[PDB]
């Protein structure tokens, strides 16, 4: 045993950073927290708008746990007009699928006015975030750090906690899906670094561009070492994060530390996590951060602005003036070499799994995955039909049947011509990137070019634009399990399936059961006369 310190951070009393955390967890505490996903109004950048919150901020409040706490989280829906579902980022639920969030797949959605008490332990560390996971509402703020502490595989001493990156429109992104949803993804009005932006108001007409926005900010103590856990959460952004002058250690990705490797530039699609340990190490001076927002990947109105300030004397108040690293410029990933597990794992013995995105469209632009585009009903999620002993299901709920070859490598390929690097998701399991590559599949040659030995392994990873991700999961987790892109208009679009996995294995107690059937029993009840309908595909 070693005590978790700034100088052992590997250590977690008689855990460590060599424990495997997929087959061995912590004794932790029961940690409870009340949330209130609401209505309201903020200006997080000179400009007032709507939002839907948590608790009535952007970002919601942190929940913070240990390494092995159970969980207890009442989610009240106080919107009136949309359901809700909230969703624990890249967390296992490992025997608790009916609390992974996903309305149509693991539950009905969180009526107005109804209560769902999310259940469920941390059996993983690191840094993650919660969200709504109905529709686009994390686009108008529905999201917050999750962050579990546990070792690490460097030293530091100060954690300075998330800093979120994101686009921001200047109005609900539910007033633009219809615009959206003809194929293009607006250029949305600002970018949000941990909650904050400048914006200039100088010249606007609009009464809600009040102004004042700020730059975000971040103080460093020279010497000190200090981990920052990075996030995108953006409804169609990539970034490429640098702070000028000083190094990134990358000791994280999503929830799996790495070997850690020093990098200028950090590559973060959608959903993905890093952490990063930077040593305040240069000339004390006020030094910009850089989002560098990818502009080739979709647009932003200010894309240039997706930066902050870090200062070495926080009394400072003047703007940066330190010359940027040239960024890689790309929507790629960081490079696979890169980000090697500190816990090395090997993808053993396998099924194949193939499927190809393309689009369509019908109403609007959908997304299709073997010519079918998701598109669930929230009534009737995939849970319940399991629950009824159900073992087909839908098309449209683009099912894939897993049962144990303990191991599956699911391919998916971008045939959509459109070469847009995809942030691909899979709920209940950290996969492994096997490949990840700027080519065309061929299921007789590609294979063999698979890395099965401690590939990077994570829950967010890039189907390339015009390539395929090869991505490899072991059959541990019995369930129902949404894989998305995690663009969120293209997830809305269908951009999507699920795994119902070892189906017969699912074990639910009593317990859960009244519970599900009481929210989805609420559901029912709000449903006959709601303001609006599902208009999208659920997720
Ligand atoms: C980006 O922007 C975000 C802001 O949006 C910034 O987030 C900040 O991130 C940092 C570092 O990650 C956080 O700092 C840490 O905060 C920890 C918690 O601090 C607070 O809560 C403590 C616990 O309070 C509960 O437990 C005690 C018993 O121990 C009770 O007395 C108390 O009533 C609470 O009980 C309730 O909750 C527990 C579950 O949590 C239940 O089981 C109970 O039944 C009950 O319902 C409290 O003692 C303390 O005084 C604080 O209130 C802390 O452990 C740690 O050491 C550190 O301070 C910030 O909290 C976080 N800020 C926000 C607003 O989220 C982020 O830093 C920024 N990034 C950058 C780079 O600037
Ligand atoms: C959840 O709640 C939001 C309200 O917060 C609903 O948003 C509304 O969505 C409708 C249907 O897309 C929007 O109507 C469209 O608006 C634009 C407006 O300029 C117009 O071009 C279209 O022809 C159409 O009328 C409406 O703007 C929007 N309302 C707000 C306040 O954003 C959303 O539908 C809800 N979803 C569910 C599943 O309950
Ligand atoms: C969130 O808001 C709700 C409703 O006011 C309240 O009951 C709950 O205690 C709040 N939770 C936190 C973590 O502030
Ligand atoms: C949020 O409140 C606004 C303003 O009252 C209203 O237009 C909107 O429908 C509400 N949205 C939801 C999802 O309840
Ligand atoms: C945005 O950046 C441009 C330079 O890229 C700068 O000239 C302009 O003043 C900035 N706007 C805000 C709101 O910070
Ligand atoms: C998807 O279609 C491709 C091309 O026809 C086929 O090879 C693959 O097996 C299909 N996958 C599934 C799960 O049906
Ligand atoms: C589903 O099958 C199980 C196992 O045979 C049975 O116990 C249960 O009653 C069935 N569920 C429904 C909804 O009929
Ligand atoms: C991560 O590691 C790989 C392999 O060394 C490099 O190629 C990459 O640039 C990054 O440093
Ligand atoms: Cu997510
Ligand atoms: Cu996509
Ligand atoms: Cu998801």
């Amino acid at each position: 045993s070693c005590a978790n310190s700034a100088t052992s951070r590997s250590c977690w009393g008689e855990y460590s950073i060599d424990t495997n955390w997929y087959d061995v967890t912590p004794t932790g505490v029961t940690r409870e927290y009340w949330l209130s996903v609401e209505n309201s109004t903020i200006t997080p950048d000179g400009y007032t708008r709507s939002a839907m919150t948590f608790n009535g901020t952007v970002p919601g409040p942190a929940i913070i746990a240990d390494w092995g706490d159970n969980l207890i989280i009442h989610v009240t829906n106080n919107l009136e007009h949309n359901g809700t579902s909230i969703h624990w980022h890249g967390i296992r639920q490992l025997g608790s699928l009916e609390y992974d969030g996903v309305p149509g797949v693991t539950q009905c959605p969180i009526a107005p006015g109804d209560t769902l008490t999310y259940k469920f332990q941390v059996t993983q560390y690191g840094t993650t975030w919660y969200h709504s996971h109905f529709s686009l509402q994390y686009g108008d703020g529905l999201f917050g750090p999750l962050i579990i502490n546990g070792p690490a595989t460097a030293d530091y001493d100060e954690d300075v906690g998330v800093i979120f990156l994101q686009d921001w429109a200047h109005e609900s992104v539910f007033e633009i899906w219809d615009t959206a949803r003809l194929g293009a993804p607006p250029a949305l009005e600002n970018t949000l670094m941990n909650g904050t932006n400048t914006f200039d108001c100088s010249a606007s007409t609009d009464p809600n561009c009040v102004g004042g926005g700020k730059k975000f900010e971040l103080t460093f103590v020279e010497g000190t070492k200090y981990r920052l856990r990075l996030i995108n959460v953006g409804i169609d952004s990539h970034f490429e994060f640098a702070i000028d002058n000083h190094t990134l250690t990358v000791i994280a990705n999503d929830l799996v530390p790495i070997v850690p490797y020093t990098t200028d530039t950090l590559l973060i699609g959608i959903g993905q996590r890093y952490d990063v340990i930077v040593e305040a190490n240069a000339a004390a001076d006020n030094y910009w951060i850089r989002g560098n927002w990818g502009t080739t990947c979709s647009t932003n109105n200010e894309a240039a602005n997706a930066t902050g300030i870090l200062r070495y004397d926080s009394s400072s108040i003047a703007n940066p003036t330190s010359v940027g690293t040239t960024p890689r410029g790309t929507c790629e990933d960081e490079p696979v070499a890169s980000l090697v597990p500190h816990l090395a794992l090997d993808v053993g013995g396998y099924s194949l799994v193939d499927e190809q995105v393309s689009s369509a469209f019908t109403n609007y632009f959908t997304w299709t995955i073997n010519s079918s585009s998701l598109l669930l009903d929230w009534s009737s999620p995939t849970t319940l039909k399991i629950f009824n002993n159900e073992t087909i299901f839908p098309t449209e709920y683009n099912v894939v049947a897993l049962e144990q070859e303990e191991w599956v490598v699911y391919v998916i390929e971008d045939l959509t011509g459109f070469g847009i690097w995809h942030p691909i998701h899979l709920h209940g399991h950290d996969f492994f990137i096997v490949a990840q590559e700027t080519d065309v599949f061929n299921s007789d040659e590609s294979p063999a070019k698979f890395n099965l030995v401690n590939p990077p392994r994570r829950d967010v990873a890039a189907l390339p634009g015009n390539g395929y991700l090869a991505i490899a999961f072991k059959l541990d987790n019995p369930g129902s399990w949404l894989l998305h892109c995690h663009i969120a208009w293209h997830a809305s679009e269908g951009l999507a399936m699920q795994f119902v996995e070892s189906q017969s294995s699912i074990a639910v107690k009593m317990t859960d059961t009244a519970i599900f059937e009481d929210t989805c029993a609420n559901w029912n009840a709000y449903t006959p006369t709601q303001l609006f309908a599902e208009d999208d595909s659920g997720i």
